[PDB]
């Protein structure tokens, strides 16, 4: 019915993490992530899944990078195991770590496949946590100097590069709620952490330049887009706190340097502070070529007193909800886009965007309708902005892989290419081949 | 996981209309109707489907009223055929015709169900369509013979009127787009039809205040919603232009005693003129009591001069769409509602909200969970708009019985209660005993 | 491949109460209930169910018995609404209530069913739940006027009579844990409404006699069976708890004289005491002529100091379970009776036992084999008690219909005929052919 | 719903089993086994089944142990052909034997899979069964020849030995009730096979202290569990002489220097008794390491002088059965490890436990859910006598392998890897991929 038709250098591509795909994780001497940790816990994650196995990628990338040129796709957005260079995230370096991530990038330049990479994709090394892991700025020199080994190994291998992956994850979903690694419940550690990330992604920016490392420098959030379901001011706080955490808290830092003070004043009375020392601020207002965001889903919220933390409570409008049970409503990946205008038109990527559709193999294919419907409204979105002058540079699929989706184990499918984790085969998706034919021509034609 | 309570004075319905469901169209001196007409001419209705026979509930209309009975509905919405009351529209009336719409609205009241009336449900008599129907003032005074007749014999039987369902289906649909009865292609025959209509609306009301009969009179219009694609100017005024001609263009004469300015200047510039005479203006802006709002869908448009007369372009987004084609996208139900507050918070009822879904019987059942999933999500919208303060008093879905759906014929069915075509046998969907549900409780709980 | 053979005078039945089955709520004068007014509140019973139409057997009491009359059963168990008769609970009869429970009870007598009448099945009158309900004495005195109503118009048309339904539920289940209406959860009110309630069952018992009314007078407990995970005196003392409560805090008063010491320990440590008045203990120590159980599945448990107010955690042990969770273990069935020889060989009719298998219509049959499997099971340990010389006199499935099944609603069925509830047809299922070739022969063979 | 965590050193393991899994029967000198003659004889074993053939592990070995690392197992029990070693049971070894069973354990070790060798699986070289086999004592000394052949040729290599696997099966169901090879029907030759095993298994245990080889030795009895249907002494007796002559009449010997004397008692009244000569219960009471227990089932017995020669039945209690038809009752593991106490707290392995579920391969799996609910059900029972405090050391489960099913032939699948036995194909079962999970945890949570 329609024709969408994108700019002609448009970075098309998908995006994996060290832990969800790589296996192989005592490896090599790869040491222990907090997640190893987590998901070897009892209760932590849905079903006693782990990640010791997972794709078992650090073993079969040559297969998954041969896909991917059949994909006709332009970038694959990655991260590296902090554990796998650093066991102890101390000093000394583990060449074997170092040489896996060349291996994959050679074949990745060598198919003219651009590298993407995420340095920090939530695997701190347990050596690290045991000292108090971000809750304590000893951990801020020891990234930094991880990003540094990075920045000097792949100098010129690399020319696109995030420091952290969805910092609202890392900060609060692991420390305030207790959901994912460490697994904390305390407001004032998850404002700890937080804080010392943005101080590592200050440092290792600043790093970047001083070392002329070769490429463009970024970080990638997790953006939240509610609305509201009254007119009432109480509906809007609580959409505008639910909105803020997610991105302002981060990037207003970054680009504004101060945090956003509505929720400075929420949070103190709650007793919590943000632990800001001294040239720290200016630390994390170094300037970044672009900023990666994340988008799967938004929701209508209203003020609710019993409601968390924010006193933000989503409703259930009746719309139609993934396998991991989200609504589909693509018009918040647009708003957002909007909305980030705020600090100016930024170079955006969309560095991840998917469903979660649980179908498997029938008949030596996967059906995925669902998944290629949801990639089509939200392409229809990506076009929406460019069209409205916004400069977003690119899109990445979450996930090439069906991988380790964290508390939920393996039972919660992304990928556009099907993984039996019994076997370890990969069967290309109908998403697939639907995506290869949308990058191939460069244009989308909405259907069905 | 979210309950949604109504008030207490919440008014449940269903809505048909006289041709679409009541056949024995040459039974008891009814004449024809422009429907009729329409609908035995080829090429006109899918499959030359027509309204003789329907559902029959000219026969069976028992039947219909225990079923809506065991549903606990408290109103029921329907139409009078014009041409069984006045076969040529022009004076001598029909006993036989009027006897009908007697049995059926007592036995409605004897069970505790509302009649909520609508006396043009666009069975115009061929007639008068002869003498150039809604074009020719002449009929303007032929209708309101009409209501005078149904206010006369009804009085104290029916409380709820309504003038004209979907003015802007029976104007410009019908007489520029040629879609529906009688199938005109010129605009300023268009303007004609609508503004006599209105002018017979004004003098029906003039009338109904004068004769002291019981209730409370409205008029009903479809009601478009539609946002803009980009920031554009264009594209913001190619949406004014699509929602103000179904509804500004005949609510802001009622209310606010002018035509919207914007569209008199659009159509201007394409030869058109309104042909108000002396006092017609006075005429139309009579007070009414209430409005009903009929909504189905909203659209994402663009300006585009090649896409019609009104240069606006609606953008398939990829959204899924019901059986007939249309996004399911429940927002607009409460964007147009807030839009409708320029006339005050005035009383509102939702008229028709329904969705075409084809599913049949299958071992004694209608497995309809796509109409269950669509009526949830818009009765989350209307406790949404009642929550914002605004006087939404009623909903009746569109529609009780599968029926003739104009020019798509039988092949759309829009019922919560399946009907065989081939025997009559109505079974109630699961629809039916899913809003059983909610009507009787009168809350609603958001699922699946 | 093993006969079971019962006694030649064995009463086999079927079991249902007033609101899960009559509907008609509003019909001839009844009066509300707790149990109407806590599933008209949203958030109570499972997707809004309520008891307003149930299977209607208000009306359709006639086709329900003559389905039992072919099954061959010599009992029927049901239960009188108390706000059809007293519809305040406060003197002033409904002779439309009391007639509708005579053409009922007729209708059995003529058939050779006879009436085993359950006087309290929970339907509190909401005019005395206001004075404060079960938790106010004055009450006690309207049941005692309710149950000599009844022994008064029903002398000699009813021969077997049980006072209270399950009173752990209608004290702990509804005033302590809040799941049952009036919903509740208070320590202390619960142990008032359980002493209340004993109250009136030793004086309806005292009066019952003194009216010389026909037949017997019991009370019929709904019976706990825990076993110690491990072999600790902590596992054990938490199981004795677990069984306590259901069984012993009622039937020690009512045999010994003495509310269980341990128990009154327990509660004494939490702030709670019973509130004994004098002549208290010996109007509950009224003799009675035999006790019902009610059994449907047992747990294995440990002592959790976490674990609710009894501190005892029951151990998924990865047993099959029935469709709404309990698992199936049919030796506490036979393990319970041994218990209760500590109160004498006392009279003992199974007066519930039964499975949730939600089994629908296919092909016109519901083929529910695994409630023929778990029927099969149980009804071998009632014959292994009688063989080990126990006066086990009955056995009553629960239930005839489904029906509603309390804060479950419709969705969990019990019921050895189905019941489609959008119609109310009546279709028995295997299990209940099953039944009638066990009752009709006295004797089970084993199979499958 | 409830975590069942096991202690840090627990063996998980799988069980084979030479005859029913070897094949090669007639392979590298190999002499026959009373086995081989009793499955080639007609009517024997269901089908005209026998091993010749069966899964062809004497060479495929190496496929199926590359299976039991990937599903992470830490030890591996088999069993060797006797008449692989000795094809005479006489003193001229076979080379070739030994060097296939030198083959499997270096694959063992070089894959971190500990050996659990079982000496005796029942397959006597026929050459011995001419000369009375077991019921002559001259079976013995080839025996004890036997065993020094491997104590010697795999001292080091081996760390876990078991002499005797079911004296129980090898002696009263072989040569009491016919059913397994050689078929006799004959209680004192039953009696006599019996305590030939016991001496045989006395002077292993010395030659392998005198030898110091390396490791612990035990045996490996098959537990019976019965309950009695009735409180009468009669029905105690029957069961206590069901569960004592499976575990008791053999491990009271061992442990007490006595065979129970209420079962001496019993055989006596039939014309039988102990051919116990001078220093045999000195020679059977050699100290032993460990024990291994094989549970399946567990019964409800009643006294019946018609019910075989331990006048015991069995009654079908109507609980779910494995294709095998074997009740699913996993208590009487916990019971009857708590029973074997009376030995003391002993170190006790088990070394078999399994179902028989006969699902096949259906879409490239085999749903074996039925097997997982087994396997759930008894490995609580294991953790929960563990909690107990007894030294439950390990698991192997029943099978690794679908194999030759004794005289039910190839027709009753016991393992958690799938056999094609047309093609030899191995498919692993949902079973096994559950398992994995399992023992890779070391950790079960029981759900659905
Ligand atoms: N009672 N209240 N407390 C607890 C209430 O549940 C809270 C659970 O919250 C969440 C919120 C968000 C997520 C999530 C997962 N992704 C997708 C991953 N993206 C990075 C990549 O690696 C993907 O695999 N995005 N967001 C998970 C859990
Ligand atoms: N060239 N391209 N072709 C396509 C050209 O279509 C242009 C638009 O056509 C239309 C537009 C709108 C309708 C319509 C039907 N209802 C539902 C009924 N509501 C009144 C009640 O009686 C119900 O039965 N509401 N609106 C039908 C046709
Ligand atoms: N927080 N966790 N949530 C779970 C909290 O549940 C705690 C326990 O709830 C219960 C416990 C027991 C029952 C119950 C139902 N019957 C069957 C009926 N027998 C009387 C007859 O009328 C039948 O209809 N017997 N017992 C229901 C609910
Ligand atoms: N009329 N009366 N007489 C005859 C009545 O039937 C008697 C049949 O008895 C039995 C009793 C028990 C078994 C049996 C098989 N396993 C499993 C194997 N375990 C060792 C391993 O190698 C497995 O393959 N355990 N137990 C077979 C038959």
């Amino acid at each position: 019915m329609t024709i969408f038709q994108f700019p002609q250098d448009f970075m098309w591509g998908t995006a994996t993490a060290a832990y969800q795909i790589e296996g192989a994780y005592q490896e090599d001497g790869r040491g222990l992530s907090i997640w190893d940790t987590f998901a070897h816990t009892p209760g932590k994650v849905f079903n006693g899944d782990n990640g010791n196995v997972a794709c078992d990628s650090y073993h079969r990338y040559e297969e998954d990078i041969r896909l991917m040129k059949e994909l006709g796709i332009r970038t694959y957005r990655f991260s590296v195991s902090w554990p796998r260079i650093f066991p102890n995230g101390d000093g000394e370096v583990n060449q074997k770590g170092l040489d896996y991530y060349h291996r994959v990038v050679d074949l990745l330049n060598d198919n003219g496949i651009e590298p993407f990479c995420t340095l920090y994709h939530w695997d701190l090394p347990q050596a690290l946590q045991d000292a108090g892991g971000w809750g304590n700025r000893r951990t801020i020199q020891a990234f930094v100097q991880f990003a540094e080994t990075m920045f000097r190994e792949f100098h010129g291998k690399i020319q696109h590069w995030l420091t952290f992956n969805e910092p609202w994850c890392i900060a609060f979903l692991s420390n305030m709620l207790g959901v994912h690694a460490p697994g904390l419940t305390n407001l004032q550690t998850a404002i700890d952490v937080g804080h010392h990330l943005l101080v590592a992604h200050g440092l290792s920016v600043r790093r970047f330049r001083e070392l002329g490392t070769s490429g463009q420098i970024g970080i990638a959030p997790n953006v939240s887009w509610a609305v509201p379901y009254s007119t009432s001011e109480e509906d809007k706080a609580a959409c505008a706190r639910t909105i803020s955490l997610h991105s302002d808290w981060f990037l207003q830092p970054i680009y504004q340097g101060s945090y956003p003070q509505f929720l400075v004043d929420w949070f103190a009375e709650q007793g919590a502070t943000v632990p800001i020392q001294d040239g720290d601020m200016d630390i994390i207002g170094e300037p970044i070529d672009m900023i990666g965001i994340n988008y799967y889903s938004m929701s209508v919220n209203r003020f609710n007193p019993e409601a968390g933390f924010l006193q933000s409570e989503e409703i259930n409008m009746g719309l139609p909800v993934t396998d991991i049970g989200w609504p589909v409503e693509s018009r918040g990946l647009y708003e957002v886009l909007h909305y980030l205008q705020k600090y100016g038109n930024i170079d955006i990527y969309i560095t991840e965007n998917g469903a979660c559709i649980n179908d498997e193999v029938v008949n030596g294919k996967v059906q995925d309708d669902r998944r290629i419907s949801y990639m089509q409204q939200h392409l229809v979105q990506v076009h929406r902005a460019i069209h409205d002058g916004l400069h977003v540079k690119g899109y990445m699929a979450w996930s090439l892989l069906d991988n380790f989706e964290w508390a939920e184990g393996y039972s919660m499918r992304f990928g556009i290419i099907h993984v039996d984790f019994r076997t370890q085969v990969r069967t290309p998706k109908e998403s697939y081949y639907w995506y290869r034919k949308v990058v191939g021509n460069n244009w989308l034609e909405t259907r069905r």
